[PDB]
């Protein structure tokens, strides 16, 4: 590999990273709400709604479903479902936020300057600050527009949310080392799907930077979440919301 990268080809999927790459493509298409119809069916969120009460109230009674189907993608990968039950748990936990936040990037509009939620529901910028997630709203924002002109296709987003998932460094993890060594799987297939794909200068490189903003956005989201109980009761939050952010 690195013999092959030094005379300059840049090497595409192996037969086995195309069977890795098939099956973390499926598992992303099946649960992502609203397929590739998202959209036509997307209805914008009223101009006026919108810690304000009624649009953090909007955006939690949806927020149930969006995260079990971050739960379902996680099922549909073998390599997830080799791991033991407590790191399990420490995994979806940690990824969570950055995979839903990856999902409402991509589906970001420039025409209406909007993301759609769970592929029903159109936000502007300023929705979603004042119904809870502040500055992290402008982050999943300025990501959106960052990513479309990256012109990511399902597998790429894909191979991002399976990098996000299995992160070695989630603080209580057992199998470090084997969490590790499935993400470095899904690192190199990742990056000779996007040989294969031929996209932009420095693309690989530019694309990891959004891994760490994802990252980021995941853990000002756990502050913005302390923010939010010292305000809004503790009966607005569903149940599962409450358990993943504990
Ligand atoms: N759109 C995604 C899922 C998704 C659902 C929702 I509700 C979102 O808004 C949030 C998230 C966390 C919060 O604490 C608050 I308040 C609002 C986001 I960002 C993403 C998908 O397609 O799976």
């Amino acid at each position: 590999e690195e013999l092959q990268k030094s005379i300059g080809h840049k090497p595409e999927p192996t037969d086995e990273e195309w069977e890795l790459i098939k099956t973390v493509t499926e598992a992303h298409v099946a649960t992502n709400a609203q397929g590739s119809h998202w959209k036509q069916k997307r209805k914008f969120l009223p101009e006026d709604i919108g810690v304000d009460l009624e649009a953090f109230s909007h955006f939690t009674k949806i927020i149930t479903p969006a995260i079990t189907r971050v739960v379902d993608f996680a099922k549909k990968l073998p390599m997830f479902c080799e791991l033991p039950c407590e790191d399990q748990i420490i995994l979806l936990k940690g990824c969570c936020m950055e995979i839903m936040s990856l999902r409402a990037a991509v589906r970001y509009d420039p025409e209406s300057e909007t993301l759609t939620l769970n592929g029903e529901m159109a936000v502007t910028r300023g929705q979603l600050k004042n119904g809870g997630l502040g500055v992290v709203s402008d982050a999943i924002f300025d990501l959106g527009m960052s990513l479309s002109s990256f012109n990511l296709d399902d597998t790429e987003v894909a191979l991002l949310q399976a990098v996000l998932l299995m992160s070695s460094d989630r603080p209580g993890l057992a199998c470090v080392e084997r969490i590790e060594k499935y993400q470095d799987s899904f690192l190199l297939a990742f990056e000779h799907y996007i040989n294969y794909r031929k996209h932009v200068t420095h693309f690989w490189p530019k694309l990891l930077m959004k891994v760490t903003d994802l990252r980021m956005i995941g853990a000002c989201h756990a502050s913005r979440f302390l923010h939010m109980k010292v305000e809004c009761p503790t009966e607005l939050f569903p149940p599962l919301f409450l358990e993943v952010f504990e």
